[PDB]
């Protein structure tokens, strides 16, 4: 199923970014022609309203959660963290705490909590701030928004 | 169901964009608190192995497209298209014009298709590069390569 993160600031308001096969479907001869092509043709499905192009699109998204007082980071589904993601994580973490937002991690094991722990997550993430719980983590960050 | 655009080189090499709320699985309970948080708590939620930071992920997939000779635009399921993003496709088609790259356009109909027609684009897609069919126009490209 690949890899996918999705972000949501409200149950209707989710944007996400997949690798996933099937977020496309196509058929056995449309497969056929495509994978024919050698990478030589790329084929963009849109669906549904379009109405900025991408880049604007991710300006409004960036300008939504400028406001966030809190962030869960749920990585229960996640099997293995690369290097550079562990970075990009650790960076989040670190804006995290100079624009003054809480962060809650979910639901890290096995190799992924390894990774971070050797970027010392603990410093800016106290262990009451972890979970296996997701829910729990939702209604705790809700809680201590004031 | 919201908005998507997907990307594919290849049958298994598939990048996707979404607003749809489905692509994140929220129990009501979990809904509740998120909703209650009123944008002020974002979630993450994170899925499947996690390689690269999402710049560099977005730069390497960049790259394998600046090789593509042929792009299909597949519009069948957009019922509507906003100025911007009018703007944008034909950004895209103009790009692939000065880069030598062949374009397709499939399933225009509607509003959509007559933004297009204002849009200055019959200028670079012939009315032959047009078609209702997906696996015509993917079939065509792939012959049209060499």
């Amino acid at each position: 199923s690949g890899s996918k993160i999705s972000m949501a600031l409200q149950s209707k308001a989710v944007k996400s970014i997949s690798d996933a096969d099937d977020e496309i479907l196509l058929s056995a001869n449309e497969k056929r022609w495509l994978d024919e092509g050698n990478g030589r043709v790329l084929l963009f499905q849109l669906s549904g309203p379009m109405i900025f192009g991408v880049a604007k699109a991710i300006a409004r998204e960036h300008n939504a959660i400028q406001e966030c007082a809190a962030i869960v980071f749920d990585l229960s589904d996640v099997p293995h963290l690369g290097v550079d993601a562990s970075l990009a994580l650790e960076n989040a973490i670190e804006e995290a705490a100079e624009k003054g937002r809480a962060v809650y991690i979910v639901g890290a094991t096995g190799q992924t909590k390894r990774r971070l722990e050797k970027l010392q997550v603990f410093r800016f993430v106290p262990e009451s701030n972890c979970y296996d719980d997701r829910s729990e983590a939702l209604k705790d960050a809700v809680l201590a928004l004031g």
